[PDB]
């Protein structure tokens, strides 16, 4: 007769939304449990996000067009200069912002947070554009997710590699999941959030001792930014192809990725040319995006799902009766071109959610 | 001192296609090896086809569309006749096909392939339609590669995990490569194919005793299809979207699919009505095409690649020199909603380009 944990959840998902939501459970003292298609290991996989990211830390929105995201950004970062001393994170110090327009500026809300923000002259921007200049910081997209799976390992958490495709097959000895599926969310039986969306881009691996982080915005015929991360290399881009999930690699993107990044900084080539620049890998990942935004919130689910509730619920359209159990789902989906910067903050929101859940809910 | 073969071969890929041009080559004394992303056991992975498919034998061409098309499928008629003994084929017996007119038809080409090839009366076609009735053959998609690997191992065929990038990767211990990448062909350096492209396949695995084939193109807003496959289950389909490589669940597709489907056939049901319908699980594929067909020719390539020969070749494009060997690559991909039925004989003209090639090039 063992004492066993009455604090069992399912993590759907291991991209950084799921490892970082499992990872503060676990501290928590969680016992978690991740499924997921898609493991860290899984460095060139193209069916989910997380390998493919920069990953720095760039706001994207306004406080009043993203208050969350704001939040979730802001504590991202304190959590990110922890991890500068153990390498996990870098400092991108004097990465320049190149935007079409003040208002592609985002009311610099973010100034107290990322050290030496100041305006750029116009002769360090682009022809006809505005800018500005902090330090920032980056992981290492993959082995940021390894690093968090490390973590949990010793937290006690555990891994499997299962494809959901009805809610049912995720409350696996638990009672209550967080999905953090991405894209995923769409299809799965008893979520079919038809708003998720991918957003495709594609991108150029350098190697390249730049340690200069540009990030242009103030073309809007063509999306560019070189983005260097823990190990020598830059990652260069790129594309914001909304709705679009061609996984092919388009040979005129990379003309276009690498001049425009070329005329930003010279010094990801070894002769300021073109054919002077050292490609690693041409990369197409699909941002896990969501019309509406991202969705962080606790929905209460009974079942089995039957087909009134999900139009790709399973067996017989005929369902009832057999046998009944309402369980919580926490979402935690969406975040399009900003889940690395967002995801601590984001896994914290996760976390209070499950922690309110398992008070009304759960004992 | 051991005599060592002097026939070793790389085929990159793992689907039917690379299965089945492995399977003959090591038949014909061949040393293979397997490079591949996607591997038999694979069987929900949307990064290939292979798993996909129905998979029975339905000829899309006539004659002089697809001289090529025919020959292969009339030679893995024989092969899939030779099967069904064993149960890795399965007869589907007054198979109903349906097209818009006379030349939906293709002039009845295989009609002495095809046991108990007759017209059908219009009472027994959807209204305006006309159809043929014949006997044709299935095989169980994902299990069917799984006996190809078996027969493979047997061999001494052996398999590895790879993705390739660049063609290098793949000549690794042998200077012949057969390429059987599918879709994977458009973004490796020094195939580059751009005349690649998707065709997107949903469709719905039922539940069902149902051993009825039926194949309807007599609606060009609705294609549909019941294809009964070994072990009890259905697929019900469909859909063709060229250049579409949208993986998520079309929830207003299964209606139309489940709806059409049990116009053609209410056996499909428990009861003949859409609620009746035991389903299984909710699938979309990417049919590997190609435009100008499928490509099954052999190659002579000179390596390193360099960027004249291929936009996304590795390193600078400063390239020369270091070091220059000349390789065997023989293409096999594009067979877009007909792989599996040409299979076989697509394997038999790819065998027979390696013997060649091993002839002229390879000692
Ligand atoms: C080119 C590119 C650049 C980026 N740069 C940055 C950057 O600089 N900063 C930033 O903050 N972000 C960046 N991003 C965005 C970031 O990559 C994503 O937002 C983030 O990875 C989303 O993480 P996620 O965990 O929500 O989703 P994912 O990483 O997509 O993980 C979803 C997880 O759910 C699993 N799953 C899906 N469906 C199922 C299922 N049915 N059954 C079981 N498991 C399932 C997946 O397999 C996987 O484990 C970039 C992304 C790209 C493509
Ligand atoms: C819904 C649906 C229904 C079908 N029904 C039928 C049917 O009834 N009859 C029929 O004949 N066919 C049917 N098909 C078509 C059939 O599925 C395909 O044509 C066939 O599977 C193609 O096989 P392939 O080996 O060429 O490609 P794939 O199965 O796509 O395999 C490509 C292989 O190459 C690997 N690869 C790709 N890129 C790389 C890389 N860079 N590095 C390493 N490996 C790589 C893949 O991982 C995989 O091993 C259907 C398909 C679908 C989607």
């Amino acid at each position: 007769l063992m004492m066993h944990s009455q604090k069992r959840v399912v993590v759907l998902g291991s991209g950084v939304i799921g490892l970082s939501s499992a990872l503060i459970l676990a501290r928590k003292g969680y016992s978690v449990h991740i499924l997921a298609r898609d493991l860290p290991e899984d460095v060139s996989s193209q069916t989910f996000a997380s390998p493919w990211a920069g990953a720095n830390w760039t706001p994207f929105m306004t406080l009043t067009d993203g208050p969350r995201q704001a939040k979730w950004e802001e504590s991202t970062f304190k959590k990110w200069v922890e991890l500068v001393p153990t390498g996990h994170a870098m400092w991108l110090k004097g990465t320049r912002r190149f935007a079409q327009n003040e208002d592609g500026l985002l009311g610099h809300w973010y100034k107290d947070i990322t050290p030496n923000y100041r305006p750029l002259p116009s002769s360090e921007c682009p022809p006809g554009a505005i800018g500005v200049t902090y330090d920032t910081l980056s992981v290492h997209a993959p082995k940021y997710c390894q690093y968090l799976a490390r973590e949990l390992q010793k937290l006690g958490a555990t891994f499997e590699r299962r494809t959901v495709t009805s809610l049912e097959q995720a409350f696996d000895g638990a009672d209550l999941v967080v999905n953090a599926t991405g894209l995923g969310a769409k299809s799965i039986a008893g979520i079919d959030d038809q708003a998720a969306e991918p957003i495709r881009g594609q991108t150029v691996l350098v190697k390249s001792p730049c340690k200069r982080c540009t990030m242009d915005s103030s073309d809007p015929a063509s999306p560019a930014y070189i983005i260097p991360r823990p190990g020598g290399e830059v990652i260069c881009g790129g594309t914001y192809g909304v709705g679009d999930w061609d996984l092919s690699v388009n040979p005129e993107t990379v003309q276009r990725i690498l001049k425009h990044c070329l005329r930003l900084d010279p010094t990801i080539s070894s002769d300021g040319t073109i054919e002077g620049i050292e490609v690693l890998r041409h990369n197409v990942g699909l941002r896990p995006a969501r019309r509406g935004g991202p969705r962080v919130e606790a929905e209460r689910i009974v079942l089995p799902l039957d087909r009134t509730k999900s139009p790709l619920s399973l067996g017989r359209g005929s369902a009832r009766a057999a046998k009944e159990k309402e369980v919580t789902l926490v979402h935690a989906y969406g975040f399009s071109s900003a889940g690395y910067q967002q995801s601590w903050g984001a896994a914290e929101d996760v976390a209070q959610l499950v922690d309110e859940a398992f008070q009304r809910y759960h004992g």
